[PDB]
């Protein structure tokens, strides 16, 4: 005991896996990756133990609520808590996909907006002191943002917007998508983006807390872009490997002791971006 745990959502393949690989690498202490399918998980930690590394494995669907609290359960049992947690998970829908782009908001949201924060709910309160939660987001959040009304950027860019208030502005995109009014209520057009926005600014709100609640523990908490990455998201013709796309979330998740940030920021390509 004693010995330090980093932790990867969206574990067996795409950026989530480059990231597991290179916390295997670089992180002193253990590396649960996780999966929502068993056989995917176990296949990909066979993966890495053909490369000579030693993930240990947990099942985590962060769609469910009983998943993500067994999760920290062991957690508890075998750490007594956690020192690094990535939220890599995530979905998109494809755009010429003729699911009605209300189900797409409402499902997309489902995962990338609500299962990151019931994940960041179960596990934020066993990050240890000097620990580290890397919220991997997207560019195109930014793209959203600006493509939102005046007013919705307002919010969306407050200093001060409570995770309540951001969980009804999540909600209202999935009702307005399904009323068919979101463009005059001012939102933009990609659900996607629109999710992200959700986990740019669910970041910005729980940096917030960790200091409110534990200034001292020196616990640094940020989103990240991790780039236009090739993965089963995205394609062949995207500009960086799995492994280019996992160095921003890995510098976040390795932040040197006692560094003074960034904590609340929004990162890409290990830099400080605009919000
Ligand atoms: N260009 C890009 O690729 C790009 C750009 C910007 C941001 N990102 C972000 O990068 C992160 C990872 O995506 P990726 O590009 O590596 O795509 P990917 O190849 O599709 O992998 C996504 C991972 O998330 C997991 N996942 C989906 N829903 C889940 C759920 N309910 N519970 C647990 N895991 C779930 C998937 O498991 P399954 O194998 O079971 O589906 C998979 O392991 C996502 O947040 C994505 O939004 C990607
Ligand atoms: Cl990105």
């Amino acid at each position: 005991s004693g010995i330090h745990v980093a932790l990867v959502t969206g574990g067996n393949k795409g950026i989530g896996l480059a990231i597991v690989r290179d916390l295997c690498r670089l992180f002193s202490g253990d590396v649960v990756l996780t999966a929502r399918d068993v056989t995917r998980g176990q296949a990909a930690v066979q993966q890495l133990q053909a490369e000579g590394l030693s993930p240990r494995f947990h099942q985590l669907d962060i769609d469910d609520l009983q998943s993500i609290r067994a999760l920290r359960d062991f957690l508890r049992k075998e750490y007594g808590g956690l020192d690094v947690l990535v939220n890599n998970a995530g979905i998109a829908f494809k755009v010429a996909d003729p699911t009605p782009f209300h189900i797409q908001a409402e499902v997309t949201m489902k995962t990338n907006f609500f299962g990151t924060r019931d994940v960041c709910t179960e596990l934020l309160p066993l990050i240890k002191p000097q620990g580290r939660v890397v919220n991997v987001s997207s560019i195109m959040s930014v793209r959203a943002l600006k493509s939102c009304s005046p007013e919705l950027q307002q919010k969306f860019r407050s200093e001060t917007i409570t995770e309540e208030e951001l969980v009804g502005l999540m909600n209202k995109f999935v009702e307005d998508t399904k009323k068919g009014v979101h463009q005059k209520e001012g939102w933009p057009s990609s659900a996607y983006g629109v999710t992200k926005i959700g986990v740019t600014v669910l970041s910005r709100i729980h940096a917030r807390k960790l200091s409110e609640q534990r200034k001292g523990d020196k616990i640094l908490l940020n989103a990240c872009c991790p780039g236009w990455v090739r993965t089963d998201m995205a394609g062949p013709k995207a500009t960086k490997s799995p492994e280019e796309g996992a160095e921003t979330p890995v510098y976040l998740a390795l932040l040197p002791p006692d560094a003074e940030g960034p904590h609340g920021q929004f990162v890409s390509e290990k830099r400080v971006e605009q919000w």
